[PDB]
């Protein structure tokens, strides 16, 4: 983490635009790792919600440490003082060296956010998205300097999940990409490198594998519970595909696979699943609603 | 295991035709679980190497006793004459298997259940020649059979309810966790895993990401104990290729089954994975 941090003298102040679960988790690990954080969202209620969740989580971790009760709360306040909030994007990004967008998955809203960002940030600022749902080319399409754009695809809960996929568009410069690799490593992650291809690595291989399982079930070849057992037991996976999809969220999996089906209409693997569609249309989204493939 | 074994009063004698690695491993766990076994192959040398490998595993009276339950026979007709269950583990050639089953049919008891362990063909293609298709099914084990707990128990369109119930009990009697599948290409495991591995190869081939970053992403992102290139090397590249080739030829309109250059090259070059010290990676 230090080898990386000390090789990015240029990157001291980070702005995260969007204050939901991912934005708040990215803010937490960025602060814990020693950078200054500005978390931005026009939604004040969301900003308050995030800072309470971060504060909780940081406090929680400190409790595991060895040390005096002062040593611990000292640790929490050092971390939290690196995090500031702002309800105006242009103000928030004015002194940022790296900006990470974690907003709603809507391409016009994101492009609008990036136009605001580039109007206000520093000339050599690096801009990034955490999206799972769009190509970096399509997010960056209006920017003046595409060579300082890339992707930082974390996984929820960000403080717990080690992996980080670091993405380059066709236009990302080598220097910007290398900086992004060092930032992922500085914040404690195991980075993997991917081009701007739908699904990067994890989702591109996992979501179609899940849909293939659903498809097997829908043809009537085997039951959901036998599928899951065969994969845990035959391949060592800790969750079968249906449990996995419930865990990720059905709405989450459908929405990604829907964007692929539409952009890549000739690719058989990306067809929607009558059954996924019907479960999401019913609000049976998986664990987070208590009910998807299975009940919880 | 006992709950199963004592509900199969009719199944005492098991014949296994083909004494390669899977037939020999099925012989071993079937002997260990209390059945009588006849191991049959027309290649006397193979039969010899199979009994030496088996005794080698089982050592690791108990060795003598376990062995006394396994007899060999280089004649498939006479080997199955007294068998209640016959399990075919022969080479992956459909004419050879149909000829074997033509032989077994002519000799076996009329109530005998007939099964294949094949990964490469549809049950209904293996059985296409058979007069009573209703006592036919699939017992798909995994190498090494003595260690691998899963067994996919497969029915055709013709397998009777009674035959299939017996097959599930057999799997359970021999210490396996059974799962049921219809006669579909790849059953459950290979149908999901082999295309996920090819998807991984294709991603590397397109130049999107490196082999080691793809494997690291799947271990860390999904908790998989091996990433897809590690797993393929473990299973064997020749094995993964041969099954996928079968699918690409039989289902020519399915994009997911299209062959891979890197794979073809690595197998055409004899780089078959862990078992040869080189596949995707070196060992």
């Amino acid at each position: 983490m230090f080898t990386a941090k000390c090789a990015m003298q240029n990157i001291r102040n980070v702005a995260i635009v969007g204050s939901g679960q991912m934005g708040s988790g990215i803010a937490q690990v960025t602060a814990s790792s020693g950078f200054n954080v500005m978390l931005a969202d026009v939604n004040k209620k969301a900003l308050d919600r995030a800072m309470k969740a971060i504060s909780q989580s940081v406090t929680h971790l400190s409790k595991k440490q060895k040390g005096t009760d002062k040593e611990k709360s000292d640790f929490v306040t050092l971390t939290m003082s690196r995090i500031k909030t702002c309800n105006n994007v242009s103000t928030a990004v004015a002194d940022a060296d790296l900006i990470i967008e974690a907003a709603i998955e809507n391409i016009d809203l994101k492009r609008g956010i990036f136009a605001q960002i580039e109007q206000s940030c520093k000339k050599d600022s690096i801009l990034t998205t955490n999206t799972s749902s769009f190509l970096l080319e399509d997010v960056a399409k209006g920017l003046q300097d595409k060579t300082r754009f890339g992707g930082l695809h974390f996984f929820n809960p960000v403080p717990v999940m080690k992996l980080l996929e670091v993405i380059r568009s066709d236009d990302t410069s080598d220097e910007t990409y290398a900086t992004l690799i060092k930032f992922g490593t500085a914040v404690g992650k195991t980075t993997v490198a991917c081009k701007d291809s739908p699904g990067f690595i994890v989702n591109r291989l996992l979501i179609p594998y899940f849909f293939e399982a659903a498809r097997m079930y829908e043809r009537g070849d085997a039951s959901m519970t036998d599928i899951d057992e065969a994969m845990k037991l035959g391949a060592g996976h800790p969750m079968g595909p249906f449990e996995l999809a419930d865990y990720i969220g059905l709405d989450t999996v459908k929405f990604v696979m829907d964007g692929w089906a539409a952009k890549y209409p000739e690719v058989q693997l990306f067809e929607a699943s009558p059954l996924v569609d019907k479960l999401v249309a019913e609000g049976k989204l998986g664990r987070k609603t208590g009910d998807g493939f299975y009940s919880y």
